[PDB]
C-alpha cells in the first residue's frame, strides 16, 4: 500500500494509446461487461479501445501510456473477479518489425520519418549498445498490421535506403519474446518426459560417470559450431567490408557536380 | 497535481526487493546535493535502500524497493530541471547479468534460478519464450554481485553444468547489454558536415537506371548469399547434434 501522485508518465515523444499501452486480460468471468472492464481499468486514467470477447472469456484495454499499463498489469495480475483469477498481461504487437543493416546517422525520428510512407508509425527506436553506439539494428511499431505487411511487401520488392549510402535495410517481422514473465513452474506441462528430465538435479556432470562422458562430446561439439559460426562470421564481414569500400568510394562521387 | 493512484500491488509475484533491477543511477547532479535532499526528492517512491553520492562527480546511485517502483521514479525525474541541472535518471547498468543457451527441455525460471544459485545469490533467473510459450533455449541469470556471475562464467566454461538428465551443458556469456527503449535521439546526434551529407537524399527506394540501384541490387545478392551461407552451418550443425544424440541412446544400457 503506498499512494502515489503521478505527474510525468508519458515518455519524450511517446505517442498516446499505442498497442505498447494496450493490455490483455484473460481469465474473465463468462457474463463480464464493458461497464466492468471500464470499472477496473478507472483508476488508471484514460481508457482507449476496450474490447471483450462474445464468448471466449478475454478482453484488451487500451491505457494512455506505457507507464500507466505497466502499473495496471501489476496491480491487477492475479486479481479474484467472480471466483476467476484474472491473467493481465501486455498484449503481443500485430504490427512491430526488425529492421537490420541501418546506415549511420539514422536517428529514432529518421526512422519515423522513413517508415511513415508505409502507414501510421507508433515507435520508431534505433537500438544503441552500453556506450550508446548504434548496433545497426531497430525496431519499426506500426498502429496497425496492413502498414507493417507493406513496409515487408515493399522493402523486400524494392531497395529501400534511409540515408545517401546506397546499402537497402533489411525488414523481417519482430521475434517476440517474452523476457519477463518467462516459463514458471506452475505452467510446465508435467508429462512422462518432464518427469525422466527432472530424474537428476542441477549438477556438474562427474569423471566416472555415462553422462560425463557424454557432456564432455557435447562440450566439444558445441566448441566445433563456435569455430564453424565464426568462420562464417569472418568471412561475411570481409565480404561486406569490401562492397561496403567500392559502396563508399561510389557515393563520394555524388556531389561531383552537385555542388 | 496529477494522476493519483493508491498503488496496493508494486512487487511482482516473486520479486526480490531492492535488487539492482531497482537500482537507478541519477547523474547531472547539482553540486550541493545531500544524502538527504536525494532522499527526500525519491520520497513519494516508497522506501529506499542503498544511497550511494559520488565524493565529487555530480551523480549517484537509490535502490528503490521493487521494479515497478523504479521505473515510476525514472519517468518522473529523468530530464527533470533541478538548480539549473537536468537530472539523468537511469536504470543502473546490471553489472552480474548472464544469458544461457542451451538450455534443455523442462527447464522453469524457479529450475535456473535453483541452478544459478550455487554459485551465489539469484536475483533474478528467467527461461525466455516466445508468442506461444514456447521455450526460446535461452535465458537470463542476473546475480546480486559480480563475483557470483564471475564464478557462474568460469565454472561452466571449465565443466559441464546440467540442468537436467539431458548430458549436454548449457552455456553461459555475459549478457549484451542493448537499449531498445531511448535508442539514438535526433538530439544526440552531432549535425556537422558528414551527417548533412548523409541526410542529403532522404529515405526513398533505390530506382531503376540509377548507380544506387546497381549497389543495392549487389548488396541484395550479398545478403542471400548470406542467407545461404547460414542455412547450411544450421543444417550442418542439427544434423551433427541428432547424430550425437543417437551414438549416446545407442551406448545407453538401463
Ligand atoms: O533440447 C534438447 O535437445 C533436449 C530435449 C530434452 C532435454 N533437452
Ligand atoms: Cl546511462
Ligand atoms: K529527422
Ligand atoms: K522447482
Amino acid at each position: 500500500g503506498l499512494t502515489i501522485d503521478l505527474k510525468n508518465f508519458r515518455k519524450p515523444g511517446e505517442k498516446t494509446f499505442t498497442q505498447r499501452s494496450r493490455l490483455f486480460v484473460g481469465n474473465l468471468p463468462p457474463d463480464i461487461t464493458e461497464e466492468e472492464m471500464r470499472k477496473l481499468f478507472e483508476k488508471y486514467g484514460k481508457a482507449g479501445e476496450v474490447f471483450i470477447h462474445k464468448d471466449k472469456g478475454f478482453g484488451f484495454i487500451r491505457l494512455e501510456t506505457r507507464t500507466l499499463a505497466e502499473i495496471a498489469k501489476v496491480e491487477l495480475d492475479n486479481m479474484p473477479l467472480r471466483g476467476k483469477q484474472l491473467r493481465v498481461r501486455f498484449a503481443c504487437h500485430s504490427a512491430s518489425l526488425t529492421v537490420r543493416n541501418l546506415p549511420q546517422y539514422v536517428s529514432n525520428e529518421l526512422l519515423e520519418e522513413a517508415f511513415s510512407v508505409f502507414g501510421q508509425v507508433e515507435r520508431a527506436v534505433v537500438i544503441v549498445d552500453d556506450r550508446g553506439r548504434p548496433s545497426g539494428k531497430g525496431i519499426v511499431e506500426f498502429s496497425g498490421k496492413p502498414a507493417a505487411r507493406k513496409a515487408l511487401d515493399r522493402c523486400s520488392e524494392g531497395s529501400f535506403l534511409l540515408t545517401t549510402f546506397p546499402r537497402p535495410v533489411t525488414v523481417e517481422p519482430m521475434d517476440q519474446l517474452d523476457d519477463e514473465e518467462g516459463l514458471p513452474e506452475k505452467l510446465v506441462i508435467k508429462n512422462q518426459q518432464f518427469h525422466k528430465e527432472r530424474e537428476q538435479p542441477p549438477r556438474f556432470a562427474q569423471p566416472g560417470s555415462f553422462e560425463y562422458e557424454y557432456a564432455m562430446r557435447w562440450k566439444a561439439l558445441i566448441e566445433m559450431e563456435k569455430q564453424q559460426q565464426d568462420q562464417v562470421d569472418r568471412n561475411i564481414k570481409e565480404a561486406r567490408e569490401k562492397l561496403e569500400m567500392e559502396m563508399e568510394a561510389a557515393r563520394h562521387e555524388h556531389q561531383v557536380m552537385l555542388m
